[PDB]
């Protein structure tokens, strides 16, 4: 019941501005750690009497200064009372000032500071990133402040409506350049106890959260350009990457983009530069931070001569997104936390549309249904999902915040906003965004103000809806999970309910919608777009969606919306009719949906197995490679719970018959691979058959796959593999080869030169079949020597995707937990494959044995393996006969 | 404290005779149950007064007969109580008949019943066999008594010391022969009820145990011959096989080698026949029931054509076995199960002596070092073994029996009569042993009484020895595990410790002796064979242990005594220098020795793991098949402990360089596998060399199984393969190949018709490096349509021993165990690679949660698997690194 052990700060004080002096030290002292000094002063406002200051601080140790940690003083003559004493409260992550009487409502204080915290190679922070220089070690000071841990570089208001200006001073050795938001203030000048340092002040940062600062001091070098609306854009990377060219795509892209979104939205972007630097040790993909986007190297530097057109659609992106976010998060920033989707949400659609412009001819806005819309919806129908828009008073704990960076906040974020555009037309959609932009600029929003200005937009167009945008768009954010859409054509009867993948589940949050949508319906009748419909209601009678003859309908058109859809049984053996007749004449997505839905419903119990099963048989002449990635991400369900039982064996017979005609198609239209497609569907088209044919036994694959690398082998500097096609055969060459393949790539993972070229490798070494092999790799993930520790989770998932790594990482994880903790990715993937009362049993124990430990950010994932893996069971009881039949029936 | 509630028989009754009439039926009732329906009347004598008949039955249904479950009558006068009631105990076994009065001491009395039982395939009892002749259903009726299952065909006194004669009838179909002990008294008569049965009366048996009861109804054929003692020999099995010739090599040894005992024990075989036969299922290798043995068909059957010579020996040394039992169980029988080393250790030492005077060319005597030596100082290592003969008071239950039948009653036994052989001389030994059989013939004994007679032959011929033959033996017998001795050659002392593979481990089993022995030391100096010794205190010193110069000693030749050596540093030095100098100097069995002692040593603490490996150097130009066998055997280890870990590359390619000389010169030798070896050991030499080569990664022998595996699938009818090499090919085949290899594998064995084929193909299936291969596969060892019900836990061991299998069987043990139980192998196989606290934590948890079903005779097995897991963590982490670098270090 004190305010220093509940974990929101108080709203008695508010910053108004800070000037912050940092000083990393970047070689080890007489301890053996590297440190930063630094000093700070805040000046805030009182908005009610209170006699402690309770402000974040994070692995701070304090210099005294006048008989206390910290110096208060009065502004524009109040007179503050005198300290009393001061505590750091660890849990909660603050200094707290007690004093002695309190401070006046409505008047200005300053408080200053000076302290040390450790440089740590933890990727959070004020930290450490290193790379070499031949043999030389080079080491950046860089930083990584969200969500909550600009504390452990400076005291400060760490939550993101507390905005202020910054003031920002770096001071480093001479020789190595200073970077922040901002640029410099005047010229660097000598340090006067030392002139081996420079001291480096940076004009003032706007109004702007505590999230998004960055001081990152190296000696990287950059490439630059004015873009078209006059900003300034670096490229920054360690010297070797730049002067190697693999910083000039970014340089192509990056200001066209930032120009594209500022006219786009009609909001100029305000700051002189935006600086865009890749580091060699990076958590995320990247960092939206205000002037000083950071990246990980794979995100930002590009290879023409090795890097894949995958890499490349991966960079433009996430710069895509990253720059979307200098709106979306910046200039408009989240009251908290709970409604990261401003953020995260705009910045995952709004990147396709950024992307979309660099690239024109790629057709990028298509893969959003896959990598958004299919993504999410695999975890939103869980009873234990959560709303986009969490209440606010259950998010409260730095865990609690940093779980809410997940595939809901994402791509439901990105999912339900590709759906209003649709319903209100982008035209009207971007109108009430330039208002919401030009409202809330420096400010702080919730989701009812973006429906508010989305209203003002609807109104102003005289658009007719069912009700108000906030009514519709309410149902899609503050209750979890979406509906299926079930027709029956015989009557043209529609109706809607909460989609759950096990239908006896227990949803526990209630909804004062009651799980019922506002749904906006698109169809089509034999290829032909109807008229536009709104459920509204839990069931309703329209003759668009009656049928007679030979007519079939579908609907959801292109996957605008955010459901899934069933029919009775006659429509969907019209749809497969169809589907063997001429499947080019159900839109491309649409071929997806069909799939993708007869899978997820068939888990639910809402049509039998075979019906999702028969939706696949037209593959063997399908090219188009979304129709292809989303039956193999459906049937990758069927691979976790089939790949060590008898079901195996004619699972795989059966893709080995549906992709060998496919794969022979680009056997021939390559030349015999000396080519790859020019359009972008199809070199995926291609890199899904290749990896589709070698997985499930094609013999000309896994000669293909084996010759490659064994060519490379005997010629290490001539690699004969197009990049496009190196993740797949490196992967399938150690899967067939055994440890002279392995040790080959592991060799040339050591000496990589590229993140891209090391990152393919990295996940190739996990599919050896070998569980001795697959231990010892286990063992390097954990060793920052072999593996840098932004890869480790990473790798280990690799490993237990291998059906031979399975009980591997799941006994290292059980064995391992308090150590791994204490000194959520990685509990989804050890436990998907869990389908029997053993593992089950194995689950429900290991959150026993760790309760106390805790589980932090991995919770709700924890809850979620639980409900999967029993409904895994009881699919698995009710499934494995017919589909063992299935298969065995269909792959002849 | 009731009689009825205690698990040994009152001493109050004492049988003198029984006849038995049993009928099966071997068609299915209108239940689809197959019974049999019998009588009996049991005439016992009253030793002392008493109100109760305790008499065990076994799933026994009595017909009501005058009023009660039995009727009792008097003899020679007596006056039998009032039966009041009775009741079934099912607990201990018994039928309780509770008399109104008291029986009179030194009385006769007579107990007549009628009964039915199940004519279940439980392999126990009367119980049923099935075969197929084409598309003819056969059913066998057969019996299996050993240990406490005759009580489970009619009501007996069913233990060992109860002896009687026996007056069997059987009732059978007209068509079929029915065979037990004796042969029929008078000819078959028509039953008058049903004249489509015979009934046919035997001769009375001998005065014997209730467990050598052997009752057959089938229409087998046979071979015959009278043997030069005149007794009949008739080899029995299914028609197909007798027509084919199958049982003419048993036809060929069996009476040889009984005539052979006889003269050698100068002790006749009283019966006038000895019929072996072979049954399609049948639990144990065979049975030695007095005038009716009883075989597996894998162990009696043999087809030049396509057995193997390891078949071969398994023949002629299992049919030794049975006929040793004739003397050793038969006609002298141990007093109670405790002892059973008196029956089990006699006939696995004296079976050599069978074998080798019906096969002289072979030289069999000398694989007892590894084959009982060897196997058993494994487990005789640990804490948790037991003693020889086990005090009486401790083996109780059916499940305590059961557990005895083990590899210290059977190779242990044999070792210390090996021992005993030595000291004594073979000629004062077998003259002991004759008296000891002219003596008890017809009687029970207890291991003391073996010690008189054995000293009887010591005092005929003035043999001295340190003290008698019961003292010496003793220490041998009643006390568990054996002796290092530690010697110093630098001052010829001397020193014996108890053997313990865990320094650590807990002894809790008192010694009476305190763990000292009286050993029988042999030794040779740079080859010469010295003066014999005898260790009798814990340490002592002699110059014939003592060394200068290049001299080496070595203890123990050709390891007669049961007993590990060790030496100082220098002393091995030297012993390694003369096997890098000319390894012939150094006898075969003495070079299997130095292998490994070195090894067991070196778990044990007492000698670096370095030393034991640099044994193993000089194997690269052994040709020799046993110290290769004794390497491989010790490193069967070393695989278990490090096959999942990256010490097993460098391991395989150590193995892969001192394998492929051998394996190159076998290629050479057999004119490129055209031809096999002259010499049996050479034979087995070579399939070791092949083996090792294959499973270690030498290419020239994976290019060779896949090419023969792959001739015979092109032509299935027409096998290519030597059946010495069938088993390691078929192997090696599957694990290098994939589903089309396993599934041609699996239906040559679902087509199988010797069961010598069938066996290496059952094994080989278990090589499938596929995990969904293996878990398909253990689904069959579980369907007694598929796999034999006798063959089940042999499959499921195959399985768990492939690394790939590890995990799914013990996932499975642990989540089947009351369904497998209640409806020892099978624990110690899964057990074995054990070396983590994770694998620990799952084992102790499996003892508590299945505590209350308890392990029956399996109980053992697990503490001895606990105390191993324990060792083996320590032995892991103590030895991973230095192992590691050794075969790094010495494979190039
Ligand atoms: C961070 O740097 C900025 C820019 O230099 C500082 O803002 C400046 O602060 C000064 C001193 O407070 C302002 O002047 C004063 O304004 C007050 C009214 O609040 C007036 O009563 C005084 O007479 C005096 O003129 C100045 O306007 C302001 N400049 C700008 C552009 O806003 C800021 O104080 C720095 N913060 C810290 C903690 O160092
Ligand atoms: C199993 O069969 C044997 C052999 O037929 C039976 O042994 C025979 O039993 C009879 C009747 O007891 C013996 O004759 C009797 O001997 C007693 C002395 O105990 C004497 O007082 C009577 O006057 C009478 O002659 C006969 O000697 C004996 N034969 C042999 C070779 O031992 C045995 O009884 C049968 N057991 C059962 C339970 O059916
Ligand atoms: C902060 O102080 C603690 C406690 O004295 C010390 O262990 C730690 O190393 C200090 N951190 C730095 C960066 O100096
Ligand atoms: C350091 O300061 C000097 C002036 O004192 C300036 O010329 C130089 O460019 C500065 N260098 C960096 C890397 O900040
Ligand atoms: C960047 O654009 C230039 C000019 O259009 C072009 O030549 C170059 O290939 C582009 N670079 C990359 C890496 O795509
Ligand atoms: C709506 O129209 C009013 C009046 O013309 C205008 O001032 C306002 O900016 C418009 N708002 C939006 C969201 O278009
Ligand atoms: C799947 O197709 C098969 C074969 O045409 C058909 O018999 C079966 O009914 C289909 N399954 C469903 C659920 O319609
Ligand atoms: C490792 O990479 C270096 C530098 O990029 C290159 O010169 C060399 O060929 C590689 N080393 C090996 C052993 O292949
Ligand atoms: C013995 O009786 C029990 C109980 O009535 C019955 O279940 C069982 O089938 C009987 N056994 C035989 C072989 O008839
Ligand atoms: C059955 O009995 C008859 C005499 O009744 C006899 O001739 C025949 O050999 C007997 N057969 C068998 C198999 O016991
Ligand atoms: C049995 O002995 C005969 C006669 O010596 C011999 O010809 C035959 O090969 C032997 N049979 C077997 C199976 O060894
Ligand atoms: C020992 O000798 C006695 C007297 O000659 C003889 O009767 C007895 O059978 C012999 N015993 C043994 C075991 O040789
Ligand atoms: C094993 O042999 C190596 C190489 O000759 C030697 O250095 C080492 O001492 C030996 N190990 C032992 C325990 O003697
Ligand atoms: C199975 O064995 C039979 C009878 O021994 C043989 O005739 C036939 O060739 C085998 N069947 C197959 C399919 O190979
Ligand atoms: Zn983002
Ligand atoms: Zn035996």
């Amino acid at each position: 019941s004190k305010a220093w052990n509940r974990y929101r700060l108080p709203n008695t004080l508010k910053p108004d501005s800070y000037r912050v002096t940092l000083r990393p030290y970047l070689t080890p002292n007489d301890r053996g750690l590297y440190v930063f000094k630094g000093s700070s002063t805040v000046r805030f406002t009182c908005k009610e009497a209170t006699d402690v200051i309770i402000i974040h601080s994070k692995k701070l140790n304090y210099t005294l200064s006048q008989g206390h940690r910290v110096v208060l003083r009065g502004v524009g003559g109040s007179q503050p009372p005198d300290i009393d004493k001061t505590e750091l409260v660890e849990p909660t992550e603050y200094l707290v000032v007690h004093l002695k009487g309190s401070l006046v409502k409505d008047s200005q204080y300053e408080m200053d500071s000076e302290f040390e915290g450790e440089l740590a190679d933890d990727l959070a922070g004020f930290y450490r990133s290193e790379y070499m220089e031949g043999n030389v070690r080079k080491v950046v000071a860089t930083t990584q402040m969200q969500a909550a841990d600009a504390r452990k570089s400076f005291p400060c208001f760490d939550e993101p409506a507390m905005k202020a200006e910054f003031n920002i001073t770096l001071i480093h050795p001479k020789d190595l350049t200073a970077l922040s938001n901002m640029l410099p203030k005047g010229p660097s000048t000598p340090l006067p106890e030392d002139p081996n340092w420079n001291v480096t002040e940076f004009h003032t940062t706007p109004k702007m959260s505590t999230y998004l600062l960055a001081f990152i001091v190296s000696e990287f070098d950059y490439v630059e350009k004015q873009a078209s609306n006059g900003v300034l854009i670096r490229i920054w990377a360690r010297p070797s990457a730049i002067a190697a060219g693999h910083g000039d795509y970014a340089l192509n892209v990056t200001g066209p983009i930032l120009n594209f979104f500022a006219g786009h939205y009609d909001t100029p972007y305000p700051l002189p530069k935006s600086d865009q630097i890749g580091l060699p040790d990076f958590n995320a993909g990247a960092m939206e931070n205000w002037g000083l986007v950071t990246y990980r190297e794979n995100s930002l530097l590009f290879d023409p001569l090795s890097s894949s057109s995958s890499n490349k659609e991966r960079v433009v992106t996430v710069i895509a997104h990253e720059l979307a976010h200098q709106w979306f998060g910046n200039l408009v920033t989240i009251e908290w936390w709970n409604d990261l989707w401003l953020n995260e949400g705009f910045a995952s659609y709004v990147e396709y549309l950024g992307a979309d412009y660099a690239e024109p001819t790629w057709n990028l806005k298509d893969l959003m249904v896959l990598n958004d819309v299919y993504r999410v919806m695999a975890v939103d129908a869980l009873a234990s999902s959560h709303p986009l828009s969490t209440p606010a008073s259950e998010i409260n704990t730095p865990a609690q915040i940093s779980e809410l960076f997940d595939a809901i906040s994402y791509s439901k974020g990105a999912s339900v906003l590709r759906m209003l555009s649709s319903f209100l037309s982008e035209d009207v959609f971007k109108q009430g965004l330039a208002s919401y932009l030009h409202t809330f600029a420096y400010q702080n929003t919730i989701y009812l103000n973006l429906w508010d200005h989305l209203q003002e937009a609807v109104n102003n167009r005289s658009i007719q809806l069912p009700t108000t945008v906030r009514d519709i768009m309410n149902r899609w954010t503050l209750q979890m999970g979406f509906p299926v859409i079930t027709v029956d054509t015989s009557t043209g009867t529609l109706s809607q309910e909460h989609f759950l993948l096990d239908p006896d589940s227990n949803v526990t949050r209630p909804s004062e919608f009651n799980y019922v949508w506002i749904v906006p319906i698109t169809s089509i009748r034999d290829g032909r777009q109807q008229q536009d419909y709104w459920l509204i209601d839990v069931r309703a009678q329209n003759d668009l969606f009656s049928t007679s003859g030979n007519e079939w309908v579908l609907l959801n058109l292109n996957v605008t919306g955010y459901y899934r859809v069933n029919y009775d049984e006659e429509n969907w053996r019209k749809i497969q009719t169809q589907l063997q007749r001429d499947h080019s004449a159900i839109p491309v997505i649409n071929r997806a949906q069909i799939i993708n839905d007869a899978f997820n419903l068939a888990s639910a119990h809402k049509v039998p197995v075979t019906l999702a099963l028969n939706n696949t048989l037209f593959l063997i002449e399908e090219r188009q490679y979304m129709p292809w990635e989303a039956a193999l991400s459906s049937l990758s369900y069927f691979k976790l719970m089939f790949d060590r039982s008898e079901v195996y064996g004619p699972m795989k017979n059966y893709l080995k018959k549906q992709v060998t005609p496919l794969f022979i198609h680009f056997r021939n239209n390559t030349n015999n691979w000396r080519e790859i497609p020019e359009n972008l569907m199809d070199q995926y088209s291609e890199v899904n058959a290749i990896s589709t044919a070698c997985s499930n036994g094609v013999p000309e694959c896994e000669e293909m796959v084996s010759g490659l690398f064994k060519q490379w082998m005997e010629n290490p500097n001539n690699n004969p593999i197009h990049p496009n096609l190196r993740s797949t055969v490196y992967c399938n060459a150690i899967a067939q080869g055994g440890e002279e393949e392995w040790d080959f790539a592991w060799e040339q993972f050591r000496n990589a030169t590229l993140v891209n070229e090391a990152d393919k490798l990295r996940a190739a070494l996990a599919c050896s079949k070998e569980l001795w092999i697959l231990n010892r790799y286990l063992s390097y993930t954990l060793n920052p020597d072999l593996i840098r520790k932004q890869d480790a989770t990473s790798t280990i998932i690799s490993i237990t995707n291998n059906v031979i790594g399975q009980g591997l990482v799941w006994d290292f994880v059980q064995s391992n937990w308090k150590k791994l903790f204490n000194d959520s990715n990685l509990i989804q993937a050890v436990t998907r494959r869990f389908s029997t009362e053993y593992e089950l049993q194995q689950l429900e124990q290991f959150k026993k044995d760790n309760e106390e430990t805790g589980f932090g950010s991995g919770t709700r994932a924890l809850e979620q393996a639980l409900e999967k893996t029993k409904a895994n069971i009881k699919w698995v009881k009710e499934n494995k006969e017919v589909v063992l039949q299935w298969f065995t029936e269909n792959s002849k």
